[PDB]
């Protein structure tokens, strides 16, 4: 009888993802151009209070971490500030520091401190959580190589702080594309540093973006083929969803 420990399944959580075989920065680039390629009805059938839907997301993050004490938090790339009033909602404002580039405009509770700040510039400190929701998608008509080394950029900023001495108890970090070779890298790296750290898929996401979420949950490796068979899996319901089957039936 496994009783309560049900409740903490992934259900509509998560996809489930077990690795698979696959080059995953390839299947990735192929199914972005033909996300390039897709007619105007294609996109728009496949792309589809609170400071922002960022709010619920986290929630949803958090839930599946258990509902851990978050203590003193960092919020990268804040925004409007969902996660940052999330934090707020859950424990008071004292122990949020929100980091952003504004001029956006903050939507959240203003007793949060904020710093306008590019992330890329801050030296790191000492938190008890990281959040991380940086990452841009680019416009069907820039380059891929572009997309992937703008992301792969700022997820080098996080890894300075992933990297420190005493490293974040809980993380939660944005991975706008995680198929390329440093991101990858970047993962299995943290998973060394902090014993820690499952990439998951949020249900409900998009189907025109690739983001993940790496969260400080027990260990969950193979993150290569994993992202594999992300991609392949999004690939085909991205197919799928933009036709427009013919009956024939
Ligand atoms: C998608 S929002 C995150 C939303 C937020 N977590 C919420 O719940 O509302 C990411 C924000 O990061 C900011 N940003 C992008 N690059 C940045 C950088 N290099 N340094 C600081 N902020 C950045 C953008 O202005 C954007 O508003």
């Amino acid at each position: 009888p496994l009783g309560s420990e049900v409740y903490k399944g992934d259900g509509y959580k998560v996809w489930k993802l077990e690795p698979s075989l696959g080059d995953p920065l390839e299947l990735g680039r192929k199914t972005k151009t033909e996300m390039n390629a897709m007619t105007h009805d294609e996109f728009d059938r496949m792309k589809y209070d609170k400071p922002s839907k960022g709010y619920d997301k986290l929630r949803v993050l958090l839930d599946l971490m258990d509902r851990p004490r978050l203590g003193t938090t960092v919020d990268l790339c804040a925004g409007r500030g969902g996660w940052s009033e999330l934090v707020k909602d859950l424990e008071g404002p004292k122990g949020i520091t929100a980091v952003s580039l504004w001029e956006e405009e903050w939507m959240a509770d203003p007793a949060i401190h904020r710093i306008n700040a590019n992330v890329k510039h801050l030296r790191p400190w000492q938190v008890d959580t990281l959040l991380f929701d940086g990452g841009e998608a680019f416009k069907r008509d820039q380059n891929l190589r572009k997309e992937e080394n703008f992301n792969d950029s700022l997820l080098d900023a996080v890894d300075a702080w992933m990297m420190q001495p005493v490293p974040p108890r809980n993380f939660v970090i944005k991975i706008q594309v995680p198929y390329t070779q440093k991101a990858i890298a970047l993962l299995e790296k943290w998973q060394v540093k902090t014993g820690k750290g499952r990439l998951v898929r949020l249900a409900g996401d998009r189907l025109s973006n690739t983001v993940m979420y790496f969260l400080s949950v027990r260990l969950e490796t193979q993150i290569r083929g994993r992202v594999t068979t992300f991609v392949r899996e999004l690939a085909e319901r991205r197919k799928d969803r933009s036709l427009t089957a013919d009956p024939s039936l």
